[PDB]
C-alpha cells in the first residue's frame, strides 16, 4: 500500500503532538503549590488537583487522536499492546521514541514560562522523604499495571458489553495512578513523561526505575488478561 | 458442560486478581497523609482523594473483568445478587472467600513498601473519635445500601433505558460510600477489604460490624428493589 | 386501568425511599468537618467533598429509580416538568409531599448516629457571615435554574443527539449547585432536603427562601427552554 | 428559507442565555475563598473546586443547548469551527458578540449579591505574583489549545468510534484549562468570560492577552487537526 504506509507517519505525528500537550498542561499544572495567587509565601499541593489534571488530560487527548494512533501516549501502554501482538514491532519503536520527544519539547516551552518557582522543579518525580529507595518499584510494578489492565480490557472488540466513553475510562485509570503515587514520587506512571521531565533540566537520579517498571508490570498485565482472564480461543 | 465448569474457575481467578489490585492501589493511596513530599512533618488527609481513588479503582476494575465475573469485588455486592437469585449458591462462596485472599495478598505486598508510616496503619477502618461504638452500623447498614441499590438497578436487563458506562456508574457509587464514611471509620464499605486489612497486621477491634452490616443492608436493598420497586412479574 | 393506577403508587414509594437515601448519605457526609479522625480538635470543610457527595448521590439514585418515577427527588425538578405539562397535576403533589417525608425520616435515622457534633447541625443551610439576608435568593433563583435547565433538556425525546449517562449528566448538575452555593448557605438547592433538614431539629430561620426560589427559578427555566429555546411545534 | 433564517436567531439567544448562566454560576462560585462559613477570617481557595465548577458548568450547558447552537459559549471555540469552515462567517460574529453580553449581564446580577468580598473581585483573572507579564500567553496559547482540540475531534462526524457524553467530554476539557491556569491567572480560557469580567467592575490591565491567545492558539489547533491529524480527503 502507498497510502497505509503514509497513514503510519500521521499516527507517529499524532503521537508526538499529543504527548507534548499532555506533558505541558499536566506537568505545568503540577507546579501550582510553589506558584501562589497572593505573594511569595509558599502553598501546599492538592493530591486530587494533579490526579484529575493528569488523568483528564489523557481522556481529553484520547478522544482527540484515538482514531489516529490509538492514543497510547505512554510507552508502558505501547508495550502492553505490543506484547498482546496488537501493534507492529516497529510501530512500538516509532511511538515510544517520538513520545519521549513530546516530553522534551513541552519541558522546553514550559522552561520559559516557569522561572518563578523557588526550587525550579520543571516536572520531576522524586522518591519522597520516607519512600523506599529503588524498592519504589514495589508500588509502580503493580501500580501502572492497573492502567494497562484497563487499556487492554477497554479494547477487547470480542466484547459486545462496552459502554460510555472509552477515553474517560482509560483517562480515569490515569487519575488512578496519579491518585496512588502522588505522595510517593510526584507520580511518574509514564516512562516518556518522566524521561523528558529531566534531560535538559538535568537530574537522572532514580530515572532507571521510572522506565523498567512500568514496562515489566505493563507486560505482566498482558499475561493477566491475554493468558489468564481473557485469552484468545 | 466440560467448558462452563472451567469458565467458573476463571471468574473466581478474575475475582482474586481484581480485588488485590483494588485493595493495593486504594488502601495504599489512603496512606498519603502520614507519608509527606517534604520531610517527616505530618500532613492532613483529603476526603475526596480517598473517595475517588477507591471509587474510580472499582470502575477501573469493573470495566476490566466485568465480562468475566460480574466484577463484584465486594462480598456485600455478592450477597445482593445471591438474594436476587442472580448468582449461584456456591459462586457466592467461591467469590467471597477468594475475594478475602486478594485483600490479604495486597496488604502483604504493601507491608514491604510502607514501613515509613509513623503509626503503621497498613489499611485500617477505625471507629473515629466521636463515632458511635458498635452503633457505627447506623451509617453503614443504610450506607453500603446505596451501592447494592446501584448494582441491582444497573443490571435490570428488563431495562431498555440504560446509558453511559455501567462501571463508572457503580464505581461512582463506591466513591459515594467513601465520600460518606470518610470521617467515620476510614471507610470500610467492603467486608473483604476491611477483613484482609488487619489479619497479619493484627487488630480485630470492631471487625464484626464491618461484616454483618454491609451484608444485612445489602440484602435489605434486594427487598427494596426486587420486592418493592422493580419486582419480577 | 387497574394496573397503571397501582404503578403510580410504586413511583411515589420509589420517590420516598430514594430521597431518604439521598438526604441521609449526603447530609450525613456534610457533617465531616466537625467530626474529625484524630480527637476533638475541629477541622475545615472541603467544598468539593460535599459537592460530589450530593451530586453523585443523585446520579446514583437517578440510575436506581429513574425507570420507576423519573427520579425527580427534588420539588424544584417536579415543578419544572409539571409546568412543561410532562407529569400529572396530582403526581406533582404525591411526589413533593412524600419527598419531604424522606428528608424527615433520614434526619430521624441520622439524629441517633450524630450526637458528637460540637454545634449539632443535623443538616442545615444557613445564610453565612456576609451572605445577603433574604436577597440570598439572588444566587438560588438563577442557581437551582441550571439543574432544571439540564433535567428538561436531558429529556427532550424529540432529541436524537443524546449520549452517555443521563443520570451522571443531571447528577453532575446537582454537583454544580453544590459547587456554587457551598460558601453561601451550605447548599440547599432542593426545597424538600432543606425543609426536612430542620422540622424535628427545629430552626425555621430563612426556610421560606429555600422553597419559593427554587420553585420560581425552576419554572423560569420552563419558559427558557419550552417557550424560548426548544418550544413544541 | 423563511424558517432557518429564524432558527439562526434562536441559536444566538441560546448562546446569550447559556453564557450568562455559565459566567454567573462559575465566576460566582469562584468567590468562595474570601466568602467564609464562620465569620470574616479569610479562607484559601481550592484549585479543584473552581476547575469542576467551571468545567461541569460547560458540560451542563452543553447538554442543555448543544442541539440549538452547538454550545460554543467560548469565542475561542467559535473561532476554531469558523477556521474549520464548519460555522457561518456571520454566525461567528453573532455568537461572539452576544456571548460577551452574557458575561456582562451575569456580572450585573452578581454585583448585587456579592458586596461582602474584602477586595471585591467580581470575577477577575490577574497575572499572579510570579506569573510572566505579557508572556502569560506562553501557557494559554498552548493552554486553551487543548479544548479546541477536543471540540474539533468530538465533532468529526466522519468518525464512527465516538462514545459516552460529548458534553462531559468537552466540559471535562474546560476543567483541564481550569486545572492548569488556576495558580496563573484565575483561569480565563474564554475571551468573553474574561472581557465581561471587568467592563462595569473596571480593570482592563492585561485584558488584551485574554483575547489574542486563545484566538491564535485555538486557530493553531485547526491546523493541527484539519490539516495535520484529520484533514478532509
Amino acid at each position: 500500500s502507498e497510502f497505509k504506509k503514509k497513514l503510519f507517519w500521521r499516527a507517529v505525528v499524532a503521537e508526538f503532538l499529543a504527548t507534548t500537550l499532555f506533558v505541558f498542561i499536566s506537568i505545568g499544572s503540577a507546579l501550582g503549590f510553589k506558584y501562589p495567587v497572593g505573594n511569595n509565601q509558599t502553598a501546599v499541593q492538592d493530591n486530587v488537583k494533579v490526579s484529575l489534571a493528569f488523568g483528564l488530560s489523557i481522556a481529553t487527548l484520547a478522544q482527540s487522536v484515538g482514531h489516529i494512533s490509538g492514543a497510547h501516549l505512554n510507552p508502558a501502554v505501547t508495550l502492553g499492546l505490543l506484547l498482546s501482538c496488537q501493534i507492529s514491532i516497529f510501530r512500538a519503536l516509532m511511538y515510544i521514541i517520538a513520545q519521549c520527544v513530546g516530553a522534551i519539547v513541552a519541558t522546553a516551552i514550559l522552561s520559559g514560562i516557569t522561572s518563578s518557582l523557588t526550587g525550579n522543579s520543571l516536572g520531576r518525580n522524586d522518591l519522597a522523604d520516607g519512600v523506599n529507595s529503588g524498592q519504589g518499584l514495589g508500588i509502580e510494578i503493580i501500580g501502572t499495571l492497573q492502567l494497562v489492565l484497563c487499556v487492554l480490557a477497554t479494547t477487547d472488540r470480542r466484547r459486545r458489553d462496552l459502554g460510555g466513553s472509552a477515553p474517560l475510562a482509560i483517562g480515569l485509570s490515569v487519575a488512578l495512578g496519579h491518585l496512588l503515587a502522588i505522595d510517593y514520587t510526584g507520580c511518574g506512571i509514564n516512562p516518556a513523561r518522566s524521561f523528558g521531565s529531566a534531560v535538559i533540566t538535568h537530574n537522572f537520579s532514580n530515572h532507571w526505575i521510572f522506565w523498567v517498571g512500568p514496562f515489566i508490570g505493563g507486560a505482566l498485565a498482558v499475561l493477566i488478561y491475554d493468558f489468564i482472564l481473557a485469552p484468545r480461543s
